[PDB]
């Protein structure tokens, strides 16, 4: 049962949670200070849209603790000190480990991170028709929610050939292929996704007939099916204003 510790210093937990979760647009990083003078770092870690954070992110990031901010003068009790007021806005649990660290962050928790501690706090606010819509944020959520790895990554970029249009891309790393990524990325940089999109329209489909470029593309408004795909090896394509996800490619046959 091999387990890597935490790191002491809080920079080092910060690189290797963003190293590990392969630098995901939806993962957020808050620095905060603590302490009498603001001499201890602190940081709340969380994925964006799968958690009810703002009383947590308010009582830390407004320090909302004072008077006891002084009874323990921070460093060694920080941590226990300030869970005996966040256990009254969620169920905490602690982690000393980068597996169960991982899984909780992943799971919609939220994470508080003290600069030399070790452990880490984690708190839940949950307690346990539905299609894509046309916000990202709202898209990215809806797959975060079934697909519960630290090893799905998130690339943000902006893809279009007259003007720009936001756009997020989807794999699991070490599932899907870094060729078929490396090739579905550099053509996205390129493509004419309004081109793209419109041939896809019913009206162009039964006259037009066009020919598709390296990748043809899925569109699905179902999550489960985006899910599904991406544990298969495919890539997942969110683009702003339009209700699906986009699988590339759409012809995938494996062996």
């Amino acid at each position: 049962r091999t387990v890597s510790s935490l790191k002491n210093l809080l920079s080092e937990n910060l690189t290797l949670i963003k190293e590990k979760t392969g630098n995901s647009s939806d993962i957020v990083i808050r620095h905060f200070k603590i302490g009498v003078n603001n001499s201890l770092a602190a940081a709340i870690v969380y994925i964006e849209g799968i958690v009810d954070n703002q009383a947590i992110q308010d009582y830390l990031l407004q320090s909302l603790m004072k008077d006891n901010q002084k009874n323990d003068l921070n460093d060694q009790n920080a941590l226990e000190l300030i869970s005996e007021d966040i256990v009254t806005m969620g169920n905490v649990s602690f982690a000393d480990n980068w597996n169960d660290l991982l899984s909780s962050l992943m799971s919609g928790d939220s994470l508080l991170i003290v600069d030399g501690i070790n452990r880490v706090l984690s708190v839940s606010t949950q307690g346990g028709k539905g299609a894509f819509t046309e916000s990202i944020g709202t898209n990215l959520a809806m797959v975060r929610r079934i697909i519960k790895t630290p090893d799905l990554w998130l690339e943000s970029m902006k893809i279009g050939r007259v003007t720009k249009t936001d756009v997020t891309l989807m794999y699991i790393h070490g599932i899907a292929n870094d060729k078929v990524v490396k090739e579905i990325r550099k053509r996205l940089k390129n493509i004419d996704i309004d081109s793209i999109l419109e041939s896809g329209y019913v009206e162009q489909l039964i006259e037009d007939q066009t020919v598709t470029p390296f990748p043809t593309i899925y569109n699905t408004e179902r999550p489960d099916v985006v899910a599904g795909n991406l544990l298969e090896g495919r890539i997942a394509i969110f683009v702003d204003g339009t209700p699906f996800g986009l699988i590339a490619p759409a012809l995938f046959i494996q062996f």
